[PDB]
């Protein structure tokens, strides 16, 4: 009872040098939440059982946060949340400590209308990729279906959702041509006409009057909406849309010969986001709200792999939404943000790229990591990245006083980079911005690999930032 | 009789598509450039009560405790219009249709003047946006746009519109094949495609033309012509912003009348749609006892990305919403719960299926003429539309008796960008990408369907009347 | 007094003293941390408050206003006058220019291993740098270092500079191997910096040595060298940011003394010329009395798109007449009356005619040396300048005795962007792109007139005397 409390706090928390529980917590919450709507729907129900109040956006927060602070978070679209503590004796030039990191993975879509003519008797759905997805890896992978249903109840006007899931059914697969018909078979391949998944061959009911009420109705083929409606417990009539999502249903798994390793799908940014979360409950477990004088949040963004321009987005502003109505309902008096914004330190938490050793050629020499040691420093003259030398300073003096460890990744001169969302937060705030993460291999593939001890070195990182930030940053006033 | 009938016409209350199909015409080739157009609209928003407040002052004094109905110009080609309700309260949001005035045109250059060339008369031009290729080509094309000028004898500067329609001031020339390889196109924007404005024969250049800042700077055959439509000296003219543009008015078409050909659809199209529907929609409320909060918001430069203070990403529209509100309850309004609860059209022009490129549309995500709203959907960032709007807008249509069309591109084709994602990040609140589809979007004359300016009316005047409602389904 | 009042103002027509002292600006302000730096203590010296973003500026700035500036990130700085008799319909009169020029920087992990004795640094470009330009060239090292004194817990900045001292070159490959010797080169590969060719008899690491932070992240000698530069040891160095820069010295040049050549023009040219201008002009300005907002605001990383906290796009001029007028008034301030009375010069360095390439330029819009201020006009949006602000600085240019030029790019060419766009989007305020125009932009040794410098001071001084009684004309 007590133990078993000390032992889940330990193994969650990493704090008896426990790895290996952290990384299977890491693979289950992947293989459990694969949409962005299920990963935002289990860190809610998390921050439930850690007794963080829910905050609706449609409603002025002046009631329901006073002088005392406390535990909050809210949601945006379902896909963006911000989870945040606040002290009793925050003031404005104490700023806020933020993590910024982004729940959107590499993904197909259904279309709006996913319904195609069967195929020589084959059964196919229409799919959009979400990012750079429908290429050869996606060939021959395992596929479930999942995510948001809107329903309307008979004899009601109200639209509600549900979350849905094959997982572990793989309801489709996406077939490669055999190389024995030449260069047909060899690609790149067309991703409107080559790339579709395949779900069925069915062999000889139709449609009854009641399912014909559905807006769905000719928008699906019958056999799917029945399907998704049984998994949602409603009426193929009820279903009013759909936002679904197709998927690797394989569950990621410890690897390597020496277990170095941890095989899962969509890292990008999922690792980060979940390393980030754990370490902010972590942290609050031993937070009293009403002796603390720190604003603290871990903000986790939609949208970023299609560049971060949607309300979902980093663009979108929930950050600075979240700390200026939290701000003004705390203190109800005139909070200056400028003050604010001027003494916070966000990191952009977004994976980086491990070292491939069979492609040495793209990484720089003393600039790239390496698995099992710690969290990646992005850096990038060129604006890819918001890191400045005094945010690089802070997390190695962060790093010295706690016992971490950090490593470096730039693009050698020749090459070129991604972009992450921390030039928009730097520029929305004017806060010191700065980029790092959980360094992962074959980013985008449908399965990545990290270090098996890095879920737990992340959630350590990101805990003493918690911890030892505001300390650290006053060492160069 | 004559109110019922305006009423029927304008607003498809009898079920009459014909008339409001030709007003849009008219519009179209009456109001040639962007500073015409939101002229027009104005003044029309003058003549149905709607009352001008300026940027340049507070409007604290201007708005009071009743609302009412407003509207606001910036750089004379971004125009919001407004209706505050005396019942609103910042959970209701604002219900927003966001369009775009600009369109495709040929802009003067700063210094028009070019040399004589064996006697023919060309002007130096700039394309704005996409033109100047060979659609562009042996087309009748007026000149027109804005005037600053300087009464003689003051210090203050003016503005004037000019317009030479029905009179095709120039053409750029096509070059004949029968020269062979020469006249094979794609051609040099700088050095091909020159309009040609004159042939003159055998007056010279007065004192006074010459004090004008813009003499040397221009032809003085162009100076002294705008300066005549303005109704001013030559001597009184400091500058000018002015477009070349297709004087061929618009028509009904087809051998079953099913189709509009007009120039410059994208996105005066919309526009003119909502803004209409706008000012119907009006017509029977009363702000005294209304509990929302209107808007048609109409920017510029759109087609060059929007990052001016005129266009989509100059944040007219917050402002508005922020300045009206402040002023409204002269006290401090949560801007961020009103955003939360809004809903935004962002209302541009889709492309109807082309049964010559069928290659490229998406088999069920097509729109066709004479149909209904088209609801824009892009997985990838390019439209901001997603679930839960297309519902909404797909509910709104079921309780209003309109019908709604698809748009979205094939995996391997191509996307275009509109207003919507800057709109949505800017405010947070859900926006909905959708327009009224046409065919041939950029050409110097373009179609749609006869019926789809009214339908588009019908479509957008439902929204403003029940989008509250509908919206309040999904809480 | 008076003579350094003519000098530095250009009050008796002498242009060459302020061509000197940008020249001596350039050459002892290598960095754009140095130039932050410069423009912070001449600040200093003509009474100017600093005041720190990081508190309240409600207890710094009062009813009376005053002279103000603040920087952000060591790079970001902006200056302004704040009228007693200030209120939100005067505006603000603003010159936004960037500090940030192209450049080579060191990476984070400078080291390299000897390479058959030659020692060399790992550098990447802060723009398009290490091109054939970069080859051959004379180049120091300095920049920022952040170090701890042993035996406290306060991470301090020092500033470094090994000018005269070229420490680094890029060498060229003699043409003489062929092929090999063709440009373009690798950046990674083939453009490296070499810093030495040590003997034997470069002691090896103390003790000491090996407990700094950087130990292992360059070279022992590097480390040394720039600890001697700071005044601290090497066991106290935290972190560095490093440029390489080219340290010939600028100068006159021409047979008629026409020219100026010196490295980083862009954008320092109009960053030194309308820092100046606001010192000047602030001389004879009593806050006691003025009823003017004006600052000049300085922006770092334009090069590479601003989007970063210290760039155009991080929103400093925002956040200054926000947080200014907050603790002027304290009875709220309608910041969009204020942005929509404002006149934004986006000052950025814009072409000179090359007579070598004729080809480039178009007729009747490139400007020439020792003229005056150039306006940059585009019409599809990578300019903010209108027609408006068009005939404002034409008009202001005619009341202040100044010249006035044109730039724009030819139908088939290309163009650069500047912060104008964004600047004129962010604040919703008329938005003008303009500059003082150099030849060979991007090079790291380019050119502009002998008097340009003289001549932007001379007309940035007319702009924040006239431009609010220039604008009224347009009301
Ligand atoms: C050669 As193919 C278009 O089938 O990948
Ligand atoms: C757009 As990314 C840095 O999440 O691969
Ligand atoms: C070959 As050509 C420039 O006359 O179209
Ligand atoms: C830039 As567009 C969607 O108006 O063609
Ligand atoms: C031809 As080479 C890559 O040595 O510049
Ligand atoms: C990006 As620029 C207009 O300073 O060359
Ligand atoms: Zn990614
Ligand atoms: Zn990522
Ligand atoms: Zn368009
Ligand atoms: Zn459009
Ligand atoms: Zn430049
Ligand atoms: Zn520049």
């Amino acid at each position: 009872e007590e133990k078993e409390k000390k032992e889940n706090e330990n193994s969650w928390c990493i704090l008896e040098h426990n790895y290996e529980d952290i990384a299977q917590e890491f693979i289950d919450f992947i293989y459990k939440n694969p949409t962005t709507y299920h990963v935002v729907s289990f860190f809610a129900e998390l921050l439930d059982k850690h007794n963080f109040k829910y905050l609706s956006e449609k409603s002025n927060w002046q009631d329901s946060i006073g002088e005392d602070g406390g535990k909050f978070y809210t949601i945006r679209n379902g896909t963006n949340l911000s989870a945040f503590i606040l002290g009793k004796n925050w003031r404005a030039e104490k700023g806020v400590g933020v993590i910024g990191s982004h729940v959107d993975a590499l993904t197909v879509k259904l279309k709006p209308v996913s319904f195609k003519d069967t195929a020589e008797g084959y059964g196919r759905i229409a799919v959009a990729p979400y990012g750079g997805t429908l290429n050869e890896l996606w060939l021959d992978r395992d596929l479930g279906i999942g995510g948001r249903l809107l329903y309307k109840k008979k004899g009601t006007n109200e639209i509600k959702s549900a979350l849905v899931d094959s997982t572990p059914l793989p309801v489709c697969r996406i077939p490669s041509l055999a190389p024995h018909f030449g260069k047909p078979a060899e690609g790149p391949f067309d991703k409107e006409d080559q790339t579709i998944p395949v779900i069925g061959f069915p062999t000889p009911e139709p449609p009854t009057d009641d399912e014909k009420k559905s807006p769905l109705f000719g928008k699906h083929c019958i056999h799917l909406l029945r399907y998704v409606a049984k998994l949602a417990g409603v009426e193929v009539s009820e279903l009013i849309q759909m936002d679904l999502d197709l998927f690797d249903v394989q569950k990621g798994t410890i690897g390597g010969i020496g277990k170095h390793f941890l095989f899962a799908p969509r890292l990008d940014d999922r690792l980060c986001s979940f390393a980030a979360m754990i370490a902010l409950i972590c942290y609050a477990k031993d937070v009293n709200t009403e002796e603390s004088d720190l604003f603290s949040t871990v903000t986790l963004y939609d949208n970023e792999e299609i560049g971060s321009l949607t309300r979902q987005g980093a663009k979108g502003g929930l950050l600075e939404s979240v700390v200026e109505r939290s701000s003004s309902a705390f203190t109800k008096k005139p909070v200056d943000l400028h003050t604010v914004w001027a003494n916070s330190i966000i990191l952009s938490a977004d994976v980086n790229h491990l070292y491939n050793p069979n492609f040495p050629e793209v990484y720089l020499k003393n600039h790239f990591p390496v698995p099992n040691v710690g969290i990646t420093l992005s850096l990038d003259p060129n604006g890819h990245m918001a890191t400045d030398v005094v945010g690089t300073a802070l997390v190695e003096e962060l790093a010295r006083r706690n016992g971490d460890k950090v490593q470096y990744f730039q693009i050698k001169n020749n090459s070129r980079s991604g972009g992450t969302i921390g030039p928009s937060l730097a520029s929305q705030t004017g806060a010191r911005t700065i980029d790092l993460g959980i360094a992962q291999l074959s980013m985008h593939s449908i399965r990545a690999a990290t270090g098996s001890k890095d879920v737990g070195l992340g959630v350590k990182f990101f805990n003493g930032f918690f911890k030892h930030w505001r300390s650290v940053y006053d060492e160069f006033g």
